[PDB]
C-alpha cells in the first residue's frame, strides 16, 4: 500500500543545539504521519562519511561531515502517504535562503551549511538511509487512532 | 461594499475528530474576518455518507475578498499540492480527507449560506479593531 | 456514567471581541474533552435574565445583562470526566485578580466585568443552562477516535 | 556538581497516539533542561508494574524514553508533568493541559534522584547517554 | 483611576539570548495591558544592582519597558512568577523557562513606587507614549 | 562579512494595535537573526514624510503619514545574512491581497492601508532608513549564543 511508505528524517547539531527538536516533531505529528523510529546519538565521522558517500566528491563534503559530527543527531523514521516528496515539502529548500515562510527551514534558519534537518530526496535513498541507521529491532508498529480520519 | 463580503467556511468530520476546531477558527480570527454566523450539526443526507458519519462546524465569515482570501488560507483543495502555512498544508494529507471546505465563489457562497443558515443566525456587530484592519 | 457529564460554556462578548474563540475551544479540545454542541448568538436579555436569575438581586446584575447583550456570545456543550469541576479549573478564578498564570481567565483578561467566558458551576446548574440555551435536537453525539487513549 | 543531575521521562502510549511528543519535549527544550538520551520503543505498562500492589495499566504500546539533565530537573521535572492524577493538575502542566484521567496520564517521570538513576540504568544502555554542551548553558545557569 | 497603573518591565541578557522577547511580550499583550515605552540597550547588572551571593550577569543588551493596566505591578509579577525560578509555577514567564535565580531573564517592579522611580531612572518622561487601545472597552468596564 | 548586513524593521500602528508586537519579534528571533535596535514611539509627521519621502507625489502619500502618525510604532534594526530581502520574504507580499500563509502579513492582515509592517526593500534602503530613524548610539552589539549553530 502508498501509505506504508516510510522516510528518514534527522533533526542536525544546530537543531538541537537551538531547542527545535519538539517544534519540528510536532509538525511532522500535526501532518498526519507517524512516528516509526526515533534515536538520539553522536554519529561518528565514518557514519556520516557513509551517509553523504554520493557527496564525497564536492568542495563541502570536509566541513558537512566535521559538522554532522560536532554535536548530536536526531534520527527518526516516519510514515505516511508520499511522506518522502511530502516531507521534503515541509522542510523546505535545502538552502534556507530560497526556503518559503511555513517551512522548517524557512521559518529557523539562515545558511545551508547550518540548515538544521535532512529529509530523504527519494525512496530508495530512504530505505537505504533507514537501513544504514536503524536495525529491524528499533522499527515500532502500530496503527494510529486518527488513521481512518487521515486516509480514506 | 466590497468589505461586506461573505463566505461560508465547513470543518469536516476528519477536522472535528482531529481536534482542529480551534486552530481553524484562530487563523481565521488573527486574520482580521469577523465571525458572522457559526453552528455545530450532524451533516444529514440531503462522499455523502462520510459527511453523515460525523459532526461538522458551519460557520460564515465577512470581510474583503474572503472567499478568495479564504480559499488560500485554506490551500490547495488536494493536500498533496497545499503549501506549508495553510490549513491544509499543515494537518493533513489526503483528498477525502482535506478536513476542511471553502466556498469557490461568491455565488456558491450566498448559495451555501442559504442552505445552511437562516437569515436569523447571521449576527451583525463591529469589531473593536475594524478601523485598524480596515482603512 | 461518569465519563457522559456535560457542562455549559459560554465565550463572552469580550472573548469574542478580542479574537479568542480559537484559543479557548482549542484549549478544551486538547484536554481531551468532546464537543456536543455549539451555536454563536446575541442572546437576548430576557434569555440572559433567565440564565442569571440566582444573582438578581446583586447590584451588577443590570449591567451583567447588558454587557452580555452587548455583542454576540459563543454556546456551547462540552462533555468528559468531571467536565463541570475541570472546565472550572482551566477558566481560572471567577476574578481574573486571583485566576492563575495557565488559566484562560489568568493568561487573557483583568477585570471581572470583562471575564471573557462562563462555565457552568456544579452539575445541576450545567443541566439547566444546557436546556435554557440548547434544543436536545442540537446537542450532537459522536465517538472520538482518541477516547480509548482519552479514557481507560 | 548539581547542574548534572539527571531524570527518565516517558511519554506513554496515549501520549504518542493523540501527537503529544513534540508539545512535551518543547515544554522541557524551553525549560532549560539538556537532552541526554531519547529512543523510541515498544514497552508495555502493565508489563512494566504486574509486580506491584501487594496482598488499569495501558498494553503493549509505543513509547519515547528519554534522559534530561540539569539543577534539580527530578522535581521541577516533576512540577512540569503536574499531579499524576490529572484531576488535580494545574492547568500550564502537561497533564493539566492534555489529559483527564489518571490510566491515561500519557506521561512518566521519575518521582526521586535514586529512583531516576535506577530507571536511566534500567530503560538505557550507558553509550546511549550522550554528553555534549548546550550553547546557551552559560545564560541558563551562573 | 487605578487603571493607570504602569510598572516597568527589564527582559535581561539571558532571556534575550535565548530568544524570549516575543513570547514575553505576547504575554503582556494578551492579558491586556498596554505598553507605554520599550528601549534595547546595553547594561550591566552588576553596576545597577550595585548602585544601591547570586553572581550578576555583565553589561549585555536589556529590553527596557513600561507597561499600563489595572493592578498591572502586582499581576505583572504573578506573570512573572517566583524571583527563584525554583518556585515559579508552570503557567509563568520563569516556571516555563528558566531555572536558576542567577538567570531568571526578568525583572518586574515590586511596588507602585517602586516602579515609579525606575521608570523615572529608565526613562526620559517624552519617551513614555499615550494611546487608546481598540478593544480597552471589552477589557475594561 | 556579509553576515552583518542590517534592515530595518517597523510595526506600524495597526500592529501595536492589534497586539502583534511579540508575535513579530519571536518570527525574526526565532529566524536566526539578531536584534540590535528598538524603540517604540509616535513618529512625528515630519520624520514621515522624511521617511516616505520616495512617495511624496502619489495619490495616497497624504493618508499614509496621517496613519502613521495615528498611532505608536515599534521601530526596529535586525542584523543577519540577507537579512534585507530575507526579512521581505518573511513579511510577504505589501499587498496582503498577495501575501502567502506563513508570511507575517498573510497570516495577519488584508489591506495595504493596514498591512502592519514595514521592511527596507534593499541595502541602500536599509542604511538610510536606519540612519534617519536610529542614532548610533542606539544600536546595540553583542554575539548571539547561538551564533556558531546558525552561521558556518
Ligand atoms: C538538482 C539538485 C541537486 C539541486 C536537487 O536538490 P539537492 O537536495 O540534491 O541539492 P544539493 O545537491 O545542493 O544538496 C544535497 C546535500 O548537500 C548539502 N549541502 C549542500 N550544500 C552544502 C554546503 N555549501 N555546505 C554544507 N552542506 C551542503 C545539502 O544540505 C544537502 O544535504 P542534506 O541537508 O539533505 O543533508
Ligand atoms: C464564587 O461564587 P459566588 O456565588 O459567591 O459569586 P461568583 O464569584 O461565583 O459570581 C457569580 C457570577 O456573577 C458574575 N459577576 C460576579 N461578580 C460580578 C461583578 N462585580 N460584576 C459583573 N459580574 C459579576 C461572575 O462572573 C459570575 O458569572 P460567570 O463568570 O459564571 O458568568
Ligand atoms: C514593488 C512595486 O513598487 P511600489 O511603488 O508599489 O512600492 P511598494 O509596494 O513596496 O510600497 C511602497 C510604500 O507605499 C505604501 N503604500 C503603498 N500603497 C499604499 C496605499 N494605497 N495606501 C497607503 N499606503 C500605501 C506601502 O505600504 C509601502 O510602504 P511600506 O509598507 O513599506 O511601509
Ligand atoms: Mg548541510
Ligand atoms: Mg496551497
Ligand atoms: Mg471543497
Ligand atoms: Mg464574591
Ligand atoms: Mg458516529
Ligand atoms: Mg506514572
Ligand atoms: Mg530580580
Amino acid at each position: 500500500m502508498a501509505n506504508l511508505e516510510r522516510t528518514f528524517i534527522a533533526i542536525k547539531p544546530d537543531g538541537v543545539q537551538r531547542g527545535l527538536v519538539g517544534e519540528i516533531i510536532k509538525r511532522f505529528e500535526q501532518k498526519g504521519f507517524r512516528l516509526v523510529a526515533m534515536k538520539f546519538l553522536r554519529a561518528s565521522e565514518e557514519h556520516l562519511k557513509q551517509h553523504y558517500i554520493d557527496l564525497k566528491d564536492r568542495p563541502f563534503f570536509p566541513g558537512l561531515v566535521k559538522y554532522m559530527n560536532s554535536g548530536p543527531v536526531v534520527a527518526m523514521v516516519w510514515e505516511g502517504l508520499n511522506v518522502v516528496k511530502t516531507g521534503r515539502v515541509m522542510l523546505g529548500e535545502t538552502n534556507p535562503a530560497d526556503s518559503k515562510p511555513g517551512t522548517i527551514r524557512g521559518d529557523f534558519c539562515i545558511q545551508v551549511g547550518r540548515n538544521i534537518i535532512h529529509g530523504s530526496d527519494s525512496v530508495k535513498s530512504a530505505e537505504k538511509e533507514i537501513s544504514l541507521w536503524f536495525k529491524p529491532e528499533e522499527l515500532v508498529d502500530y496503527k494510529s487512532c486518527a488513521h481512518d480520519w487521515v486516509y480514506e
